[PDB]
């Protein structure tokens, strides 16, 4: 599924991400935009052989099981394929564990490089939330 901006903002708020660990909804929408372009089916292989999955590009090195990331963990206790669903519940639940892990949203390098410090409220501007 390819979400629209306000459609995703609404779904993220529906699943309790708005202001989770103090990160406003615009931070989450901006991270999704630059990680996946709002596409739930996005996959991208890393140089080290891990893969990032879904709307928030969650990495198999730590967070989900894809059966092909030797030495990796599965701290969200989910198959990485669950992170590609039209329903974002699994991605949200796992993202809540990642952003609690100690470095907040810096875990998402695209958030650190493209969203952090910016006018992230623009991402929810106009949305009926
Ligand atoms: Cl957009
Ligand atoms: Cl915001
Ligand atoms: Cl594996
Ligand atoms: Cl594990
Ligand atoms: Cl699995
Ligand atoms: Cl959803
Ligand atoms: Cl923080
Ligand atoms: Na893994």
């Amino acid at each position: 599924k390819v979400f629209g901006r306000c459609e995703l903002a609404a779904a993220m708020k529906r699943h309790g991400l708005d202001n989770y660990r103090g990160y406003s909804l615009g931070n989450w929408v901006c991270a999704a935009k630059f990680e996946s372009n709002f596409n739930t089916q996005a996959t991208n292989r890393n140089t080290d052989g891990s893969t990032d999955y879904g709307i928030l590009q969650i990495n198999s090195r730590w967070w989900c099981n894809d059966g092909r990331t030797p030495g990796s963990r599965n701290l969200c206790n989910i198959p990485c394929s669950a992170l590609l669903s039209s329903d974002i519940t699994a991605s949200v639940n796992c993202a809540k564990k990642i952003v609690s892990d100690g470095n907040g949203m810096n875990a998402w390098v695209a958030w650190r490089n493209r969203c952090k410090g910016t006018d992230v409220q623009a991402w929810i501007r106009g949305c009926r939330l």
